């Protein structure tokens, strides 16, 4: 339709710019289209734009902010279709998982323009008879939004909705792999409604990313940072918004513990790991999960993990009828791939199922299940994200917890068991955001998600969500 | 007492280091003591302490830590004449003003107290009957205080009090000014039975500020930064903080606004410009306040002004009776202070009631009050304070509100009207933290305080205060 | 359309009852139909209807339940036009006053479906690591909704949205007089996809109210009761819950005092006694509003407020272009308002506007305005609605609230000041559930409604109406 | 000490009434005291003392309420053995016990004491730009507090610290069985400085109570009503409540189920069933436990149960070294345990060990314990207390369940299990008001404690408790 834009999107208006880059599909290497390569000049304009907007936006009654924020979830819904097949043309992945991002994506934008007329303030007791005090809840004001490509939609939806809802308005920084989703969300909004300047995405190619990431990090009228992705561009953000002390919010890749413990359901820990591992309809996060899996039911799991991936994944393009794997984002994920397994099985791993390139060449690699792999082995792979799963067995529940917990490592955590007093202690003692028990795929646009330590600052979705675009105002109302 | 130390306080213990720096009363110049010196070395050993403490205090039940937050309440409401003549002594500021901060103080011990069984998970409902959403609130870890030398006390105890009873440890380190309310609180937390690291206190000297200061808000095992005083070290622990990812709350000075409409009540806009001014027995922010007044009342408000300075204003020293105006803490302040007048002047300004050093010299300045004062005479002095009074005249509201909004001024303000529909508007659109109306004294432990835009990051005190030492952990109790 | 309804509506069918009762155009006596009427027998079916309903219901995700009642609302938009042709046709208020209600009722529907997916559960700290606490919210179960004739659709919309919202099924009893808004409702919720018996409506007359009341509000099967109309009938179900101790959230009929003080914006204070009295457009209470005004500002304001009336009031029927004034729903209505003008009269008052039965006879009284009215002329009509004003002359502020404050009045409040101290004294001071200042018009489905003393129970609309429709119970969760 | 007083205490004073009544040591016989024995005069001159304390003690500051209740918990501590041996003279129940329930009733008034500064409005968005929405909380005024005797000291802590904390002033009456521990919280309520009229107590007897009952449930000074008692004079309550629309709160006595389920670890569900049934500690309802144990676990469970009995139960006098089961209240009480034993053998019921009076005679009976029985067997014994514990079987979950939720039992709920899955099922399905699980001992302040259906009203402790006695003030701030 309409959805698939290449211009950028600012003031209600769509513009290119001086130079474009290209978008290729990650499993055919097909030219999906030339995009605008916004740089510094434009990212000022748009920054203008938002402020601009900003002012009129934040004047909008809850209600009328919460009536547009739904319908432009109700336009998501009604091409639900198309926007999936965009998630799966320039991400890769399979249809299915890209439906399943699609929901979540919409299910933010409906979740937030709940949240919307609920911002509660508070009146407060003071001994002196001689005040009152209440405290308000505003908008920060303009907010940059930046997101990785992983999940090209919902990555945007959650932030954008809480950053609208609060009335607060934003300038996208969509990933260079995938910046579509960001422009058809765009075309979404204008048909919803949303005013000029409340939602602008302006996209822009790998050379540009560092320049434009800077403009919208340190511009003065910029109050809120949000940003998805690797550890190494965050802290460079970080740096950038303490020049001007920005709020920010922040979510960093890294890896995430899946335990199996000697009383786990081990039919259900597998189907858990393949669910999280390999066909994620979720969007939990940038995290990728490795297995620690307990001397006594070791064996059996890998076993039935293998299994389990020679029965039900089958690598191929995403828009094929029952593909489960699509390829890797491009050429250096491969290699990256590569390089763990390879150093792995060069310290005593061993390879249970194929762990090299596929057949069908390209950006595709073979699931692959990796054993006798000790933590030490997980070392500066900590951000590569791929379908390999190397296993750690571990004696005692204290050992699995200790390795988990080494530090960077906060964002989610999954364990399976049927021990009511573990499952509490394991809950509470992994050092991460967001803990799955028996079960694998936990996202929910209910629950707050976000890391601790250094894999993030704040939490997204939920209650807690729209707290990251609000300032708390004391008003003493005294003179009484 | 045993109040009064030079040591600094680790791990439970007084422990000296290997320099040692002067510490003198800023209005006698009498020297006060020696004070240890600490440097990198003892301030990874303070971490370390709080550290190893944190992994047993983060187990001790919310009813425990609360009992001793009270009973450490308990001990500085029993010793509050010695405390408060301790910030006398180091800060100068009159016994009155001295006794009010230390009861603020002691009222944010036993606040948290009161929040520390507070601290509630929520149960959330998710479509998947499938499984249960949990949400736990766990504290972050060791924090990093670092106040400054305006109110040595109240400043440590509304940051430590959260930390504490959220269930987190500290390392303080207290301004160079004013390290003796630290030490002080030091020796009622052992009085208290807090356990050892979880209160450490490290004084240093201003060449040991910034090595010592990047140690803590660098340190791996160090989780948060709060920091209240100037923009320019507040920017630079930001940098420090960025590299490791670290949760930051912080206060940065700067100028607060004081608006008097055509209908206040005059007497009363002269007793809260007066009280805010020259007799603040509060702790709100370290913030100067600047006067607007309209047209209208103008001429009114300034001699009124005037006649209550000379009426109620007794330069001299804090211990004696009746002082109302105590010493600037060091020459360079009143350097600054002189500046300002000097330059104001230049420019057209209207000295009222003199505008020079004080007779009695030393650190003392005559407390000044200046009309005629025009909005850009306010540059590069955002952060000087001092008994000075610059009146701007204004015609309309909205003029008034553009000149106090201007950007970098974003923690306190205050306004005086009778105007039912003029108080919510100025309310809601002055772009502060915290708003006072017709009242200039709005100190409140219940209340949240804290900046917007580039004056802060988070708030201290009320029910939200306790937040800034806590993660959200989202729990899915799947399986079912 | 198929919105105009005869039969009862049980477990999702339209059913007869052996008899059947007459419902009336109040203004043109026109016969609007023959409406079902219910008896004892259909009284228990509709329960069980509910009851089993309630048993898969309760079973429903909040998001599905959520999703149903926005649907619900929709529908109501989309239809709001002959939704407020029925209400004028069967309560005889003014179509502008009858659309204002039925977007005021589709709002409910709208606010509850949003709060429906955020009944959040507690996770709660205790000393004993042994054990965790959670506390969970569970929906009541059947609730028993008895609505007035006033506001033939908000006042059963704000009650059964919270309940559906919850979890709770309704057995809905209809006020004679206004029954088809309910029916209306049926068809709206069957189309809606409402499941069958979760909505249920059993009309019935006078004859059977009592009967039927009974019935509802005592089966073992009803666990909840929501009654909003006069004191005497709430009583008496008061006593036939008490016999099984079911929950109950209760508003009773009264005296709604409105307040002018000599700084009030005379202008204003008229309009709002305008809109207050004359034309009203919400729905905030089944409460008659009585004047107070303070004696220096009441000539001024009983003048500008008869002329009022005669400029902006037209009598006559409710569907003409104009009409600002419709019929009293009957004979007795006219008759009790005939007394309280003779009786007030007979004592004393001063008739300023036509105090009798208007010249198009039948339902239709003039509007009436009395002066010289003292405090013990409103005794035995403290439920007498209809176009009397009667104006009470006071001295000072404590007088005033003296006389407001009669005990048996707690509902809603309103007054006009200028004065920001008065209005904080006032808006505290006056006991009732509501307060306006300001402002005659304070309905907002946002904000909590009900009464204090005798004038009710629990409250409805805002962020705690679903929680008369939900029960605590805390988990103790050992074993660890 | 001055802890055992006779008089009543009214109005800060100590006032003996026309005739007196015995209160005798259950376990000795012996004379404790002739206690005043108020009739309607005096508890009218209680509620009108408690009614005008009440307009000047709201107006207290929440702080100093908040100190005052600290002040009057510190006294408890301090006085605790005393209070025990109190409690332990009246009731009978073993010293132990005694001390428990001391602690408990201590930590509710502290526990309110920490809730008293923290009574939030809220402040909510509305569409119009014309006003701003405010909500306040203010208390209820006078409430009548009725309490049991099975613990005569916690029960009225619980209730009188939130009543006081939200503002609230009380009229006590007292259990004639145990009167002495409401007037021991007199003495200690004058010692911390309550003011006069705040807490009053009114002693009287099994004659007067109706009465008495009466005349303060229906006092029109009085606002609200709080009962914990028998089904039968809560009806009676309840009706009277009715007559002047007044808010309630209520505990009604009943069976609590205590599931056993096969995958539960013996022992542990013994030591519960233990706790629970006969060395109660705690004070979390007038709940008598009755068991379900599952057909597999069942022979093993009553076996090991039977054991416990024999080994850790020894019956005599409470003051007594090792004393494990104090007497009944009565020989009435004694009578209803002989009549549900026997009534349950000619029934089909196998005694496993002794049922029958104990050789001591007077008010002591034999720990019993029956299995074979039957679900039916409970009948009329609903509120039977004593050491008596009937062992139904079951043989699936589902049916556990329907038998636990026979309706009337709504109360509290405990079962023992090791199965995460089940544990959530069972913990959502049981129709009470707490659920206890793997633990049978679930008291806890900060928790919230009642009951649904017919088991009561509201809930008390945790932060829900304060609400019971604050009413909701929406404020439409308008002319703006």
């Amino acid at each position: 339709a309409a959805l698939l834009r290449t211009d950028s999107f600012v003031g209600g208006r769509w513009l290119p710019a001086a130079a474009t880059f290209p978008v290729q599909d990650p499993a055919s290497g097909a030219a999906l289209g030339m995009v605008a390569d916004c740089g510094v000049r434009e990212a000022r304009a748009a920054v203008r734009a938002a402020y601009e907007a900003f002012c009129r936006w934040r004047e909008v009654s809850a209600k009328e902010r919460s009536s547009l924020l739904r319908k432009w979830y109700n336009l998501m819904i009604q091409n639900k279709d198309d926007l999936a097949r965009i998630i799966t043309a320039e991400s890769g992945k399979p249809l299915k998982e890209a439906h399943g991002e699609i929901l979540y994506s919409a299910f933010f934008l409906e979740w937030f323009s709940e949240e919307a007329r609920r911002v509660y303030g508070d009146i407060i007791h003071t001994p002196a008879k001689d005040r009152r005090a209440l405290v308000l809840k505003q908008p920060i004001g303009v907010a940059a939004v930046i997101t990785p490509w992983n999940f090209p939609s919902a990555m945007i939806t959650r932030k954008v909705g809480a950053a609208l809802a609060a009335g607060c308005t934003v300038v996208v920084k969509p990933a260079e792999d995938t910046p579509f989703s960001a422009l058809a969300l765009a075309e979404l909004a204008s048909q919803a409604g949303i005013p000029s300047g409340v939602y602008n995405v302006i996209p822009c190619s790998r050379k540009n990313a560092k320049e434009v990431g800077e403009a919208i990090c340190t511009d003065p009228l910029v109050s809120k940072i949000s940003f998805t992705g690797s550890t190494t561009t965050g802290k460079i953000l970080l740096h950038h918004a303490a020049n001007s002390v920005k709020r920010v919010s922040m979510e960093l890749g890294g890896l995430a513990p899946f335990i199996v413990f000697d009383s786990a359901n081990v039919d259900q820990a597998v189907a858990g790991a393949m669910a999280s591992k390999f066909r994620n309809t979720g969007q939990t996060c940038v995290c990728s999960n490795q297995f620690l899996v307990q001397r006594g039911i070791h064996d059996a799991f890998v076993k039935a993990f293998a299994e389990a991936m020679k029965k039900n994944l089958r690598v191929g393009n995403g828009f094929e009828e029952g593909t489960t794997q699509g390829p890797l984002i491009n050429e250096k994920a491969v290699e990256k791939v590569e390089k763990q397994v390879n150093d792995a099985v060069s310290k005593g791993a061993t390879v249970v199922t194929g762990g090299k390139r596929h057949q069908l060449g390209k950006n595709f690699f073979e699931p692959t299940l990796l054993c006798n792999v000790t933590q030490d082995m997980l070392c500066t792979h900590e951000e590569t994200f791929g379908p390999l799963a190397p296993v750690i067995k571990f004696d005692t529940e204290e050992e699995a917890i200790a390795i988990a917990n080494a530090a960077d490592v906060g964002l989610a955590g999954y364990f399976y068991s049927q021990d009511p007093a573990q499952i509490w202690r394991v809950a509470e003692q992994l050092e991460v955001g967001m803990v799955g028990v028996n079960e694998g795929l936990i996202s929910s646009v209910e629950c707050p998600f976000g890391g601790v330590k250094q894999s993030g600052l704040g939490r997204e979705g939920s209650k807690y969500g729209i707290d990251e675009y609000l300032e708390l105002k004391y008003v003493c109302y005294g003179g009484l």
